[PDB]
């Protein structure tokens, strides 16, 4: 009973009002030749909501260099956006560096379908990953309860750039898939003349005519993903709560 | 545009065909006081759905630890989805435990907003994550290109029974979050009074009255949890394709 | 290109979620016997609304004592309206003791025609006087540019409650009135037998049989009402800006 | 519910008929330099209706002034108007200067929603305040039982044109704001930038980026607007019911 | 174009507001037994309508005693009506004794078809003669430059009261026909065996089968038709405006 | 429930079949400069329609000396019309020099809302009063019991064709007016510069600024008018059954 | 409650994808001058759709010798089409030329009028004969408990082919009819001057003028039909689950 | 495109007029425990019709020995069938003992989709076969141009009931299949478990878990079956248009 934007669809034409001014989405980021990645939350001046602008500040540095900038989305106002940020760097000693849409009438929360049954006021934990080309390539949709895992938003940013330029597909749980480790998939022969053709020309390690892949990954992309990954594994050395 | 069912709603009643009989969702999980994850493949004999399948299989029991089951879908027939399971038994040596729907009118896809831009023909990579009360509680669509991480699928059932049994929210990149670590966070007053009374009471950590926190799980939640992230972080000591 | 609720309409049937709670309307209000101003502002953090809050909040013991409870409204969070009070009472040392409407969606916003064309996401600054039956007595729509003149809301209530428990009509500038000064006006004969009957009884003061009056307020009544508009022309004492 | 058009509207294009001729709405003003307000009574030879009339000719000199032109509005004919006119000329000794509209259809009066729920025959006491772009800047909607407080509206327009000229906001009870008295609020900083730039030119009294303020009025501005609030307090010196 | 209610229909059932109080159609004539002639003028303090009340007034025995009331009809207000009447008794000295519709949204002119091309805002000069059972009997429209001769609907009236009690047709120009005087036609036959009938009989003055005529009205009937015609082309023997 | 065209719009366009020939209405009478009365009667060879269309034919002359033609209208064939006109001229000693309409299916009828409740198949007795201009000037509707008094319709052609040389309105049974004998009425000013003006012109003889009126119509207009109303108050010198 | 194309209408225009690739029917067929048969069978690796791939197969060069492609149809997915067909080759020794649309949607099955009620789910087993015109000239729809004899799909495409270069309509059993055994029939006679003319000038034996035929097969036309119904009738000498 | 009646749906209820009375279908047969084969042609009195009517009726005993009624079709009446079977009797020698449904206004033929493009007119070759409960089994469209191959309607029925009867689906050309000969198909598997279990029991010949058969048809079955198609093959003995 709700309406999205689908994977392949270019994102929808909106001006948007952000905490650093009116844009113009997805045109703002492809004219930069960036990625974006949005992202919405239920309120300002809410706890989870806190951690994850936190999280996402964190990796700031780690989306830029991949050429992918975040926008967040509430329900929120301008006015509300810049305390809450004001209250975050004063309080957790973290700036948050991009901008927040403001959302008041739930105009963009209507349009990419972040109003769940969950609350009919307030945003669900929604992620748009969209293109240099503006086309939504991943949608997540966590709950009011749960934060999102960032370093998967970071995973799967690397892993479509990655099958993008060396045009394959990205196995499960890569860059650590239990079948092909760090290995790319083919995508699969779509003919019968194909298939043969591929079989016979033995230039990939095969498990079946549709089952093929290599391994053309550079060291350090491979190594950038497994970072994302450990440092989710891994503890924090240091809380930030204990000097707050 | 598309259409979906929304977090917070009841799965929408079906009776869909698998490759181990019919059945009613939510209804045939309801009644065995289980949740489920419901996720989609494209079609039967793709090398990115095959490593997936072999992900989830491998978690198989890790899923059952939680008490959810695993049913897969793609618009393929019962008789597709038996001989691409016994492929993968024979050739990967990994039986595949849990049921797949059959959907080839792609009544199920439609109803799930499963079908994207990228395929009018084939679904998405979708997830839903569904407690044992029949109700949707996580979204993910991933697109064709890109495995899903399936320790993010078990980190996630947790964490939302974690909350759901300790009435508390989880901050982002639980159990390793840069302010609270494991800590699990106290809903939000709602009323000036709420607010005054958390502001007097002294019971949690708080860096405001809106930011409450306490540690109320076990060692054995975290370290579970935390184990999850820790295995899609290594790299695999024996790629299957070898033994294979 | 707007709609509105009408004088002599009941105000219409709504739950609402307040800073307090939730409530119905007019319902919370007819229980008690009590009237309520509800008025908007455009969000929290804004300098023309805080001044209303803090005019409305000196004035709230003159509304307690007509039986009138205050509500505001904005498309603003419970969140940010508890730290918008918390922000007052410390930075100018002001108590707002009465409950703000939270309406993100913009639901009451447009059920009220709250929103001009001055802007399509923040409600322009309305102010729906209510009496004890739950019917609308009065309209006021302020701009985002002009804060209210919160005594002439305080005239509003006293003039309306005087002549509904007189039976009179109030004049231009009551108590002031150029012409009867703190006269109250009989309505007029709706028939020529009452017309006649009117003028030949010389019951009342008249100009003519249509314009009859009378000076049937207490002293006290009039002093009341005389002293809301005595603070609106005098210049406070001391500006809460200094000790701010 | 009804229906009216919006402040940041054009009023509606309409051509009128007065007691001084036919005339273009907004234009006959807009190609003055004018700002107008047009008011509503429910009908001629009635009592409250009578004193406004004799209140706004009172302060005809104080419109003046402003640059702003007087119009009238009820379902009465011109004829009906002429008789009304000139019994308040007879009988009150005041000459009413400005036109009033004859809308018997109630034409005028729908396009308005100047009927509510309280007569569908009569208007009741609505007020637009529109400046000489054609623009409404503020509506109030008085019922048939309360006139109007006339220096109120002298107040408003006064206000919003100084606002106009000064490029500023206008706080509550202005010029006897409790916060910064006479004071002008500089409109908020819409961009953390703007923030930042805002607070660190040290320009303004601030109590924080959103609320800035200076003393831009000239001293004849504020006292004048003073005036019109001391008039509206003070008891009339004499009763012009005295001189029937 | 427009519509209208029709000769052998009921007259509309309708409650509406007059200078005497709230009366409803035809109900309060019926259930006296009496006749109405409702006629509507454009508005009140206009000239030819002056002079059709003056008129009116000075037949309203003539009649009474034929059982017949008077209702006039403008969109102008009850005070505006009542105001009308004392400046009609004070400048003619003519009393106006019978009731007047206020119907300012022109609810009731709308209804009779009373606003015609002539003006879209004042009904013409409508003539509706009602009978004891609430039958429209017959319609009359004049228009704004034409006063009505009133001596026609005294003819009017008598002539069909005379033609319902002695069960006859009433020949052109009665009681001065050119054919047969003060003769009132026998209704014709409607079929060969009464029209056989009717000419064998001998009972009535014959031309065909289908014209036949007696003089069945008294010498007081026909002198009360002959005396509204003789007033008619009669000249006033003292004209109102010298007297004044 | 019947619709009518209305005064002040021109005569509908319309071919009619006459026992003349076929003509357009109103064409063939402005062409010619002509007024023209269209009046209908419910058939041929009924005695009060024989009445009728004697007294129309006697006052023939009356009406080409005015300028205007007479047609009559019955569902009637023309036929009909010609043998009831040899009937007429060789039993009552009468030519009918006039055209009639035919309208047989009614469709004139329907057209100007002559089929009334009295009669689903035959029209009543309707007249239009039709000006040079095609233009609709009064609306008259006798029932089928009920001849008209044709004085009446020759005296408003008079006073209306006077009203638009004089450019006046005609007062209450002109040319007996009670208040003003024979004189006119100047339309009412529609301003009050105009009433002030025109009140202080003495151009006229005034009983207010509304009421003004002169004596501008020959002796020959008033005396002709007036004569009209003699001929319908005289009892007929010898009446036409005699010799019938 | 189902809809079909029909025999005579072009093949509807439409982009499949097959196990070959992407083709356009009917065109990909016409532009070579080749006949089509489509079929549909349920699914892949389906016991009666196998045997009946290989009854097609084993005929293949038979079909190619008329002309006539081959072209399967399910709602599987070409990646089911390839590993069925390996299958196929593997255990059965026969190896399936022709291409096999893959219908996922079921998009062209419903556009053919293929899923009836025996499953909403999967096709029957449907039979398009479509000409080098790409017009459609038989239908069959045997259903899924019923494999096709495919001797008579051969008989049909020789029959309607003999039939168009002949110019010949084909008697029931041909080439075994039981009345003129190897013999085509002349079209009837379509008016009465044909028939007289058929009948007198003797070319053709006749049982009546609607019943000539002639013999103009080729004993190579008329030997290969018959050689197709021996087949069928012939139980093979070896079985092919033997050599399996 | 046209609509046609479904495989698996009950054969529509209908009463048809036929040659030997009215009928209604499909209850007629299904009360007597009869299959029957409805068959249309375009016309009585043509010659390929006429060959199928003979076919049909040297074939009748082989349909009674099945339980299997035949119904014919065509647009043409009840005379025109008892003069066409009154000619195949005299000039064929062959009794028609079946009847023909009479479908003059084309109501049965739009019913059941026998109206194709080839003609607006007649109907085509349709073959419905319906069994004993009254459900279609099995649709054939033949064209105008092209006669029927009795013999594989019967094989049709005979296939049927014996799959009816033993639970087994037929192959391909059965009885003489290129696979399994005579060899009857097991319904597959439709569960992993169900697979598994047939595999183990070891009671089938089987190629795969799918692909299960056994030799359940009595060899009285496999030869009459078998007869058919030899019938087929044979050039006939005696053609019947020597005699004749
Ligand atoms: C800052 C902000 O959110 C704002 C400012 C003016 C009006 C409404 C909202
Ligand atoms: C096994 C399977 O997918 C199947 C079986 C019979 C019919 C259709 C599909
Ligand atoms: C406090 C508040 O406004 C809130 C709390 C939880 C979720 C959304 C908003
Ligand atoms: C003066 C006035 O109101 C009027 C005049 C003529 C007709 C109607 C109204
Ligand atoms: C008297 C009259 O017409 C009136 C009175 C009150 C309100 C409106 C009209
Ligand atoms: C004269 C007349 O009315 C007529 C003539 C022919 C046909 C119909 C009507
Ligand atoms: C297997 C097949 O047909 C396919 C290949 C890629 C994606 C979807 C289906
Ligand atoms: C001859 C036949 O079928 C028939 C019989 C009577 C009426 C119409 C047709």
């Amino acid at each position: 009973p709700g309406s999205i934007p689908l994977i392949g669809e270019r994102f929808p034409e909106m001006e948007v009002t952000t905490d650093h001014g009116v844009i113009k989405l997805p045109d703002h980021y492809v004219s930069q030749g960036k990625w974006f990645v949005l992202f919405s939350h239920p309120a300002d001046f809410t706890p989870v909501s806190t951690t994850e602008f936190v999280s996402f500040a964190r990796r700031y540095e780690d989306f830029q260099r991949l050429g992918v900038d975040l926008i967040g989305l509430s329900v929120d106002s301008v006015c509300s956006h810049i305390k809450w940020k004001e209250w975050i760097e004063r309080h957790i000693g973290v700036r948050i560096p991009f901008p927040i849409i403001a959302d008041p009438q739930g105009t963009v929360a209507r349009r990419l379908g972040l109003l769940h049954a969950e609350s009919a006021t307030h945003t669900v934990r929604g992620v748009f990953i969209v293109d240099a080309r503006g086309v939504i390539r991943t949608m997540l949709y966590y709950p009011m309860e749960l934060g999102r895992l960032v370093d998967e938003i970071l995973r799967i940013v690397k892993a479509l750039k990655l099958g993008d330029s060396l045009k394959r597909a990205v196995p499960a749980d890569w860059p650590n898939n239990e079948i092909i480790g760090e290995g790319l998939i083919v995508p699969p022969p779509t003919t019968e003349d194909q298939a043969r053709a591929r079989m016979e020309s033995g230039q990939y390690r095969s498990l079946d005519w549709w089952f093929s892949w290599d391994t053309p990954a550079s060291r350090d992309d491979v190594e950038e993903a497994r970072r994302y990954l450990r440092r989710a594994a891994e503890k924090p050395a240091k809380l930030l709560y204990e000097e707050a």
